[PDB]
DNA sequence: ATTATGACGCT
């Protein structure tokens, strides 16, 4: 009882930019604003691919993953804003510059790792308590958490729900004791209504937010109320919360392993492992993820928010599906090219505004009719940000693929440039 | 013929 710890030790927020390129084409393009869009790649193939989607076009239907044609006949109504392309490829400077702008404001705040181009997860223990200190036992008022949702209530109009389960809350919560993790969390929530608040009045985003004590929790109460919503996810709500919930809804169970914990022990929720030994666990799924599984399904996970605001790779990648694979000589390497230009620009930028210069050049491909999502991944060294190096020690590094007695085979369906291992300048 | 990425584990 007194001895097992419950991790509440840590206030940590997971912050997500709502259907996030849709928002950037809309921010640009007032005419999109408010109705059903979504934002595509290519245009020939079916009308693009989609990737993002906002709510009007998904209460249609519309989803990331579907062709743009398909999407017409759910939403016909359906807007579609297409992603730049540069050298005969897909170039998203617009919203990694649109996503530094707002992981600049969130490092205000508290320090912050990104987690993806528009999320990123924030550690509020410390600013939790400086807020604390200055409130001087001061209670905290409704007004305080216009958007907040309190997971598990009311218990005992969806607005008027909301209002209902924050009440019951805020009258619960012991104000005067410094050190319990409910009020932790509340009080992280407060400053997540401010973040958000500051993110809006700055780039005219909106965004969702989970709150909780661990990365886990915050990514999964984030989910729980969107758009433009954020969810205090407690200790106390994690029983009710987990007897429910599919286990592929946890992060990192969405694939293989949580399908073999699925089939292996015969559940279907979170909350059931709780039923399981840590040990019984190690045994079927290893060390590591039996630990971890042993101590998430009772809302405990101890990965730390990773100070890092910048991606720690930086790649270009280009598929070439179907009858279009690459299967000439001079078309691996005019592509390896056009891959290349794109790396070195976004280095040079990255150079210039963060002060480091990779050192490593991955090389991956694809080849028709293999199974593989990298027929081949291959390391050189990079030392100068010149494209037509780079793309020519790729082309040094897989041309041994080549099977023809100045042709290609088995033709390539995908190239892929990535620098790694940064060094400070 | 979702694509374009990017973190992270295993060996
Ligand atoms: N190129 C590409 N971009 C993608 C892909 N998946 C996502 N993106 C881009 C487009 C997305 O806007 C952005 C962020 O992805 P999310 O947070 O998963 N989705 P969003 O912010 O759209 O909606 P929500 O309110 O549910 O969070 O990343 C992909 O497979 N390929
Ligand atoms: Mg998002
Ligand atoms: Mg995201």
């Amino acid at each position: 009882g007194p001895h097992m710890a419950t991790g509440q030790d840590r206030v940590v927020a997971l912050v997500d930019m709502d259907c996030f390129f849709v928002q950037v084409e809309q921010r640009q393009n007032p005419h999109l604003r408010n109705k059903p869009c979504a934002v595509v790649q290519y245009k020939s193939w079916k009308g693009g691919g989609i990737i993002a989607v906002s709510y009007e076009a998904r209460a249609f239907g519309v989803t990331r993953s579907m062709w743009a044609d398909d999407a017409k006949k759910l939403c016909p109504d359906l807007l579609l804003a297409q992603v730049r392309e540069s050298r005969g490829k897909a170039n998203l400077t617009k919203y990694r510059e649109a996503s530094v702008e707002v992981m600049e404001i969130m490092s205000r705040f508290a320090v912050i790792e990104r987690a993806s181009i528009d999320e990123a997860y924030v550690d509020l223990t410390s600013a939790v308590q400086e807020r604390l200190q200055k409130l001087q036992g001061q209670p905290i008022s409704a007004d305080l958490l216009p958007s907040t949702y309190i997971e598990g209530l009311p218990q005992g109009q969806k607005e008027g729900m909301r209002k209902q389960g924050l009440f019951q809350w805020l009258d619960s919560l012991q104000i005067d004791n410094l050190t319990s993790p409910d009020l932790q969390l509340t009080v992280g929530a407060v400053i997540v209504e401010e973040m958000r608040a500051a993110i809006e009045r700055e780039t005219g985003f909106q965004c969702s937010a989970g709150i909780s004590h661990n990365k886990v929790l915050a990514k999964l109460a984030c989910g729980l109320n969107k758009p433009n919503r954020q969810t205090l996810v407690s200790h106390g709500s994690v029983p009710q919360l987990f007897s429910q919930m599919p286990i592929r809804k946890i992060r990192s169970l969405g694939g293989k392993l949580g399908a073999s914990v699925i089939e292996i022990l015969g559940i279907e929720y979170m909350g059931e492992l709780t039923q399981f030994t840590e040990s019984q666990l190690q045994s079927h799924f290893g060390e590591k993820n039996g630990s971890w599984l042993y101590a998430m399904c009772r809302g405990i996970e101890h990965d730390p928010v990773k100070p890092r605001q910048l991606p720690k790779t930086i790649g270009c990648s280009k598929n070439f599906p179907g009858k279009t694979a690459l299967a000439t000589r001079e078309q691996v390497q005019w592509w390896l090219l056009q891959l290349a230009q794109e790396l070195e620009e976004r280095l040079t930028k990255d150079r210039n505004d963060n002060d480091r210069v990779a050192t490593q050049l991955v090389v991956s491909i694809r080849v028709q009719g293999d199974k593989r999502l990298s027929s081949l991944r291959r390391c050189c060294a990079l030392t100068r940000y010149d494209a037509h190096k780079m793309s020519h020690d790729a082309f040094t590094v897989i041309k041994n693929c080549n099977t023809s007695g100045t042709e290609w085979s088995p033709p390539l369906t995908m190239l892929f440039l990535c620098a790694t291992k940064f060094s400070a300048s």
